[PDB]
DNA sequence: ATCAGACTGCCGGCAGTCTATA
DNA sequence: TTATAGACTGCCGGCAGTCTGA
DNA sequence: ATCAGACTGCCGGCAGTCTATA
DNA sequence: TTATAGACTGCCGGCAGTCTGA
């Protein structure tokens, strides 16, 4: 309503804006891949209907750096578009559907939100 | 980029900007029932340089506004949302000379407007 | 052992400074009462035995400081002779045995170990 | 004063008790070293006069294991008899005169609380 | 369904009164 | 008995969260 | 100018070796 | 002489931020 003109002037937190900073990221990285983002944003578009992996190259730690700040890419973006609050990688285990989940240790890792589910630790 | 943003639009929010949004909501509805000072605040937030008149709603005694539950002040609440996240008391903030109605009066009515005040540390 | 002597060189923490303090300034009240000493160094000598209470005037802040620090005076002293790591009153239950327990609010407290139970906080 | 009976019946706090605890292994591990128990009560008995090395056997990551909990040993001794607030090594520096300071990484390390300056930072 | 005004709780600092001690 | 030093009760402040009633 | 792959620091737990003491 | 109790070194893990080099 007139509250939307209002908050275009809102300014954002410190992590709002890393986090604009590492979609920036994960883009460059998926652009290079076909066909990934559209299935990013099927994923992202739709909860109930099930998506395929989307991947980007696995680092020997697992560790992305983005904007000075390393973190794991699964936990960074459950984080961006599912659960903002997310703590640690511990909260999140893999889905049986998933190709490429983050223990697997291979060489590309699956980054889709939706192929992980949050639990307790 | 547009890709970003055609992403970004899924992206979720914090508790807290949640929040930011549910106060400044609050506030418009307080705001909306004064008609000169709608647009005022909207210029002073629109334009940086030039200064705009107190922009007011009413004190409580203890002066604590409640939005979803979560009590604050006024002042820092829209200077939070609009010039600095990171403030955090309102120790911080010292109001302008300029201000007909500033937080530490403890006048009938007090000024919300964002660029009033003035940040310092403490 | 040998190891007495080398303890008799250690340093103490602060809060162990603070105790001794709040110790001696128990007994300055504590020996203007007549042989109350006695019945609380009974206590403390022996644990089954009940004994008699051990009042001290209670404020109207039930508050007691001693040098700068405040406490609850029967925080203080169970923490002292029975549990280091009592947090707050909250652990503290008085017993239907003693007479004077700092829930009463009557005009003086009984600060009597082992007339205390440690309970789990809300 | 006449307190000094009670007070025997006060407790001790965990810190306390491990203090006693690192002590005793200190005199046991310090007993097989002729005359070094001397100089320590010497060392700790006088202040101004200077006193010789204490010294005990130097680990591969210099760090001692005392009652379950791991710690430097120079801190630990001189948080026992000087210090108690003392945080951590930054926080010593060693006295010119200290044959085998913590610092020298030699086979035995001084454990002398009096070989040792505390600092800021 | 939500907020304003009340309350209590908790935690410090402070000043006038209080206690030693020479 | 007297003067000067450090004590602490009591009072005050801020802070923050709960609750009934508007 | 920014990120990957390294390194060290810090801090715990763990297991095999050591030491009393019966 | 032997076995069983508790101890600790050394090694190991995860964690996190720095730095050089691609
Ligand atoms: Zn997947
Ligand atoms: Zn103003
Ligand atoms: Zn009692
Ligand atoms: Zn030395």
């Amino acid at each position: 309503p007139a509250v939307k003109r209002l908050l275009g002037w809102k300014q954002g937190d410190e992590e709002e804006k890393w986090a604009e900073k590492a979609v920036d990221a994960l883009v460059k990285k998926l652009k290079k891949k076909k066909g990934a983002m559209e299935e990013l944003e099927k994923a992202l578009s739709s909860p109930g209907q099930p998506s395929k992996c989307v991947t980007i190259p696995r680092s020997l730690d697992g560790r992305l750096q983005v904007s000075h700040r390393k973190g794991l890419p699964h936990v960074i973006y459950c984080r961006v578009w599912r659960w903002p609050d997310l703590q640690s990688h511990h909260e999140l285990k893999p889905l049986d559907i998933c190709e490429f989940p983050f223990g697997s240790k291979q060489k590309e890792v699956c980054i889709n939100p939706y192929h992980y589910k949050r639990v307790e630790s």
